[PDB]
């Protein structure tokens, strides 16, 4: 029927892509197939700022300031727990696979800018932040507007109440229109998913062999553990069926895989949280856009594995604690950056630079980095998918502890 | 009375401009007169994005998706027909006038980027497209919002209906305010039109003599034919009186002439389509902003004539078919570019470059190009005016075939 | 209680700052204290465009076009009167203090661009002006929208009336939400004020000694006169108690002092004009944002004193008339620039350049300029505070002459 059509799009696309690439034809795919996926991506991007704004004004109106504060602190604690596990599994699986058994030849400290990152949460011109697509300051402004609106709707004067209600309905109507449009785009999603996975498989799939296959294997094993261990256990502890959860998350998960953007998947993730998970807008309109920018699980996994791979390729000895400190400094440097393709590759290059390594052409390290860079898309797909999964899990969890989860949705 | 005041502004301005230029005083005109016209232009530009957005959300709400699809395909077929005629008349009149009987001395292929032009129709951030004034993605977003809004207003739940109605009324109120403001600016239009035509006549009017006069004559003859043949015949075939049509179009036509921008005339063109032509908002809020960016009649005319002029000035033999292929490649390269001053001059320079010509200082071709460049404003006025005329004709025509034209407006 | 808490924040901050700087610790202040003030500044900046837009649409709706015209002309006449006095006091106090009795060693004319400044009042894309935070074109668009809205709400057709009312309520709700939020931020203001004055005192306070102290003394004396003479007399003549006025202005005045931005203080200035002064929105939503950008009192004072200081430091003879012409050309060059930190320092550098002086490293003039530059923050605080004071005075005055001032607010 319509349901699961996306999982067919993905599976069918990946096979076609592999075959096309193996036979030389990845160029034709780039020309003919890929535009359909680019279209899918654009259609979803179009929706990010309107749906995030309107949903959070409405959601933050629907809920008390207090409850919003608890949601903020609960979801941040969740992302700390889950990133700690992601660091663990990055270190473990990287070493189990022993990434980097090939042979090559074989000092920078910068101040912490988090004070300014926090200050930068506050927009100086909210129209500018909407036009530039900066999510976190829009979150801030939407929240304050929602709060203000509900304070005014309880005020005595009818003019203020009627004005506030009109404003809130304008945002409610926009949100509704966006959710409807998301549904329509998701009628198209299978074609887009096919086209995207096809292009990726044809270009970089053929390259996963030998050592790099163990890197890919290693990375994907880490994600797997993060899901079936960290997310499942957390869900069961709080009384959510993790298999039901996964079934409901599937459209968001596959979209995350192919689009390689947490923010670009947001309209889908939010529709899944509303229609499938049964989370109230007061929760997910806040937790989900926030988690799209602060979730550090995929980064911890990527850095743990690729840092080990690089160190071993150049024969540089790396202790588990030294790997841990390096991964942690990369994670701290990464916070606040939303999900974007080719991100972690850049961050890895930075991490290597900051520890005092020669990236000049011809160097061993430049070589190992280029090797990662060439499978980076394959790694990014997995990175984004595990992050969006963790976002849905944490949203659902927080919603449950707040009694904002509709239970009828969870029972066969 | 007030009506026809604009045609007096134009006529009076052009005479004053010619006289001032002939007597040396074009500098004083630039200083003292021109700012009033720049003001006219800015006041109209101010209105483009609000009126286009609100009118298309409302219009697309007022109408079924199906009807909107038919309007899309009908108006595109119209622009293909009319550009084919414009190519014809460009070739014909250019050769009849034998442009370029003066004597001078006397290889680049680039891939087609239309796939990406189409993809670029979809905005990735609609707030950004509003802030940057990109019309076609705003068209896309407005249409989808209108559709979504009407789907929601038929939904059962009263909260959704009331929210959707509030949102639609906000857009309706904005549109109404814009149309009212347009009316006010058009109280000022005669002064602006005077100032603009005055400046243009004083600076470049004095230069239309000898060979360049035949170029101007040639270009203006082509436009004339395009109107009295292509537009009139199309109007009569579908049962619109072309003389009544022209009478109603006059304010939009003159504004197009002086402002040299299809988009910058839009608030006027839309008010003319509503008040005078009697076209429903469901049609013109879509056809007119679209036609302002895809209409290729003025370009076909300009390229046909100026390409012939250049080829003859340098004594390069040019067959009718070779001229046709060149003009066609310029038109294909031009699609999607909205009406902007100094556009076609740039495109001509590109066309010359792409065929393998030396534009370096002192070269014959650099010389012929500079000669066109110096009358380019005079040519742009006509180019924009014929495009806006064709836009109104096609809007009216499409509206008639859809039974969206109010007939009481058409009968003395 | 809560009231006057800001004046404690200021006083306490300035003492802590001076002590910290005198003992070496200004670096720790920059690190630990200053971010709280930067936060204060950002929170206020966030509100400028929403509150200015919504208040002026509503205000301009509430009032007739005629009354708005009178408000425009009355407030401009006020700023001319008060800048003339500011020029006077700049010249007087500069010479009384005899700034520049230290000893050093010891031709550019550019056309007037005011025509284009005026043209630039009209936005070509109002969404762009909102996103870029350009106040004056937003003023223009809001006014025209307000006018249009009220014309439509008197129209016969109920659809137009209901649409216009919905649009106006959306703006009214937004304004209300902003004013509520301002109130909340002002709960935080004492901490921000403390942090800001602390940082400024620790960095540049210790440097006010010797000659530069006489410059600071001189500048602050001029501001003082401008207040207790120009503003007080104007207030008494029109029957406003100037001591009551000052008491009501205090929160806006202190915020202006520490933030060093007329525009950045606007949400506070407008809340003070509404809650304290009792000015109708029809007046202050227009006069206050306008006065924030056209008020030239602080500039006249700064230029008069610093120009004299520079001339005397290099032993260049400067007659009172020559000083006057110089200050006047700086004021004309400054009009239209809103209040921004480090502005006048730049303008002084320009003024020196335009009169034909050598600013190359090592030069006497480069030296005197650097000396001013090092206390410039201390001078900017005072400049901004006197401007915002004059803005409130003129708003109140204009409101009184229009019978838009609520008198119950003015009686103990
Ligand atoms: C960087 C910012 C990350 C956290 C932003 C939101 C945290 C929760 C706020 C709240 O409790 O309301
Ligand atoms: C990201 C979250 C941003 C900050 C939380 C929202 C604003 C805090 C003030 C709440 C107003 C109140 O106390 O009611
Ligand atoms: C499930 C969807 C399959 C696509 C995503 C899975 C991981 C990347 C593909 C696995 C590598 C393909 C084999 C490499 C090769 O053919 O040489
Ligand atoms: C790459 C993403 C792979 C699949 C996403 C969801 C997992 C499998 C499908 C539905 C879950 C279930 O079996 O119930
Ligand atoms: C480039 C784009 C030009 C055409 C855009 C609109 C075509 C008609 C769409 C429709 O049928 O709704
Ligand atoms: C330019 C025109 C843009 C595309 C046409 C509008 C969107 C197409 C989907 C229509 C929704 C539906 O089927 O009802
Ligand atoms: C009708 C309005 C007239 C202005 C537009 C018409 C075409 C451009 C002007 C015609 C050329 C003017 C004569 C040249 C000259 O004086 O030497
Ligand atoms: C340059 C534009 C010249 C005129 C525009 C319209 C044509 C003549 C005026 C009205 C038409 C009519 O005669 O009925
Ligand atoms: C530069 C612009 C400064 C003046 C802008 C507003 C002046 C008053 C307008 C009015 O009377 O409505
Ligand atoms: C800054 C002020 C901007 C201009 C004043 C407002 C617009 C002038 C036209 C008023 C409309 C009318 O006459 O009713
Ligand atoms: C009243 C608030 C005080 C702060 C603002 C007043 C003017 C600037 C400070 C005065 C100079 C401080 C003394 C200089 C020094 O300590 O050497
Ligand atoms: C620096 C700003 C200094 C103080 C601002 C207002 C003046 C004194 C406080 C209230 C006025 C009063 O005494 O009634």
């Amino acid at each position: 029927p319509v349901l699961w059509k996306i999982l067919w799009g993905l599976v069918l696309g990946a096979v076609f892509g592999l075959i096309a690439g193996h036979f030389g034809y990845a160029g034709a795919v780039k020309t003919y197939i890929k535009p359909f996926g680019d279209l899918f991506v654009r259609l979803l991007k179009m929706l990010v700022m309107p749906i995030v704004l309107a949903s959070l004004v409405v959601g933050a109106a629907s809920i008390s300031p207090a409850r919003l504060g608890r949601v903020g602190v609960k979801i941040v604690v969740y992302y700390l727990a889950t990133s700690a596990m992601a660091v663990f599994f990055g270190l473990i699986v990287g070493r189990l696979f022993n990434v980097g058994a090939n042979v090559n030849l074989g000092i920078e400290a910068q101040p912490p800018s988090l004070v300014q990152t926090l200050l930068n949460i506050v927009p100086t011109n909210p129209f500018a932040s909407l036009a530039k697509g900066e999510v976190l300051p829009v979150i801030f402004f939407a929240i304050i507007l929602g709060i203000a609106i509900t304070y005014l709707m309880n005020r005595n004067e009818e003019r203020v109440r009627k004005s506030a209600e009109t404003l809130l309905r304008v945002f409610d109507g926009l949100a509704e229109a966006m959710y409807l449009i998301v549904g329509g785009v998701m009628q198209y999603a299978p074609i887009g998913v096919f086209a995207l996975i096809a292009y990726v498989m044809a270009e970089q799939g053929v390259r996963v062999v030998g050592p790099l296959a163990k890197v890919v294997g290693a990375v994907y094993t880490g994600l797997f553990l993060q899901i079936v261990i960290t997310y499942f256990i957390l869900l069961k502890v709080f009384g959510i069926d993790p298999i039901k959860f996964i079934r409901k998350a599937k459209d968001a998960m596959i979209t995350a895989f192919v689009t390689r953007s947490s923010s670009g998947t947001l309209p889908v993730t939010m529709r899944v949280a509303e229609e499938e998970m049964g989370v109230d807008k007061g929760i997910f309109s806040f937790t989900l856009p926030l988690g799209a920018t602060i979730n550090m699980d995929g980064t911890a996994l990527y850095q743990g594995v690729t840092v080990l791979f690089v160190a071993n390729a150049i024969g540089h000895p790396l202790t588990l604690g030294q790997q841990l400190v390096v991964v942690l400094t990369a994670v701290l440097a990464s916070i606040g950056t939303a999900g974007v393709p080719g991100a972690g590759a850049i961050m890895l290059a930075m991490v290597l630079q900051s520890v005092g390594l020669d990236l000049t052409p011809g160097s061993p390290v430049a070589l190992a980095y280029a090797m990662i860079l060439g499978i980076d898309a394959i790694l990014d797909m997995g990175r984004t998918m595990v992050n969006v999964t963790g976002d849905l899990a944490g949203t659902v969890i927080v919603a449950k502890t707040e009694k904002e989860l509709d239970e009828s949705k969870w029972i066969s």
